[PDB]
Parts: C-alpha cells; sequence; structure tokens
C-alpha cells in the first residue's frame, strides 16, 4: 500500500495552465525556505523550477507515465522527460 510522499519520489505534477509535468519531491536544504503546511517542494525537471504543491496535484510517476510521459511542445518539457527517466536524482543546480 502507498505511503505519504517523501523526498526523492518521482511524480508528474499538475499546475494550472500547464500539462502534467515530470518532477520530483525535493528535500529542503538546511537554512532554506520551508514550504507552507501540507505542501511539498516540487522540483520540475527540464525547467528546473520549484513550486509548492499538495498531493492533489501529484501523480506517482510509475503509475502515470503511460498517460503523461509523451513529448510536449512546451519549453523544457522534453528535457524534463529525459531527466526523470535517465538521471532523476542528480543535482541540477
Ligand atoms: C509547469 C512548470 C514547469 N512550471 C511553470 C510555472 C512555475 C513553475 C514552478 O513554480 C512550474
Amino acid at each position: 500500500m502507498p505511503h505519504a510522499f517523501k523526498p526523492g519520489d518521482l511524480v508528474f505534477a499538475k499546475m494550472k495552465g500547464y500539462p502534467h509535468w515530470p518532477a520530483r519531491i525535493d528535500d529542503i536544504a538546511d537554512g532554506a525556505v520551508k514550504p507552507p503546511p501540507n505542501k511539498y517542494p516540487i522540483f520540475f525537471f527540464g525547467t528546473h523550477e520549484t513550486a509548492f504543491l499538495g498531493p492533489k496535484d501529484l501523480f506517482p510517476y510509475d503509475k502515470s507515465k503511460d498517460k503523461y510521459g509523451k513529448p510536449n511542445k512546451r519549453k523544457g518539457f522534453n528535457e524534463g522527460l529525459w531527466e526523470i527517466q535517465n538521471n532523476p536524482h542528480a543535482s541540477y543546480s
């Protein structure tokens, strides 16, 4: 059975106005800004942006890749598909 989200989990993350996007739950570095209550720091592959999202917008990658893991015209998306498949746990700083 599923557990709660934890750092390192791979997802497609949904934001208003954008396709379900390859992403990971990030850790929060010591001394870094913490997310709001009940939100997770989501790092978006390809764009390398961070937003804070709750579980309703987080789809586990294994379950969802057949639906959401196809190329998209949007900036950064296809780079992000490579990242989540090929090196999802690397530093992209
Ligand atoms: C869809 C995704 C790559 N972006 C676009 C909006 C900003 C970013 C994180 O704040 C999420």
